[PDB]
DNA sequence: AACCCTA
DNA sequence: ACCCT
């Protein structure tokens, strides 16, 4: 199949500012590059919700550039 | 270096994942590399831990996506 | 360390 | 489909 999926990921506050960048340039990124829908919950809480939804080929990018960040 | 991802995944799709006799994610272990550990129980949201390196994680999260397009 | 977002 | 650190 070729199914529109929802992928969440649970990670840890300091990884979400990373994600997010200052001024939110790195989500942006990623959200401008992956046509990936992006969503990550509200609050700068312990443990936070990332959500991306999309074709495979959007999730694959957006974790791609996850991964890639986090690995910085 | 190597990293820790977790996965949120409904009960439904935790089942595809391991599939009959956990044939599915011995499959996944086998060949993607990485750690792959399903929290226990029957929360309504489970959690798969996937652990290694980058390309591991990625092969597995892979194979995940897979069986969720699958058929 | 970063706080964004068809609100 | 319920695996197994």
């Amino acid at each position: 199949k070729n199914v529109t999926l929802t992928i969440r990921l649970l990670m840890h506050g300091k990884e979400v500012g990373s994600i997010i960048g200052k001024k939110g340039e790195s989500v942006k990124k990623m959200r401008e590059e992956s046509g990936a829908r992006i969503n990550i919950s509200e609050g700068n809480c312990p443990e936070r919700i990332i959500t991306l939804a999309g074709p495979t080929n959007a999730i694959f990018k957006a974790f791609a550039m996850i991964i890639d960040k986090l690995e910085e």
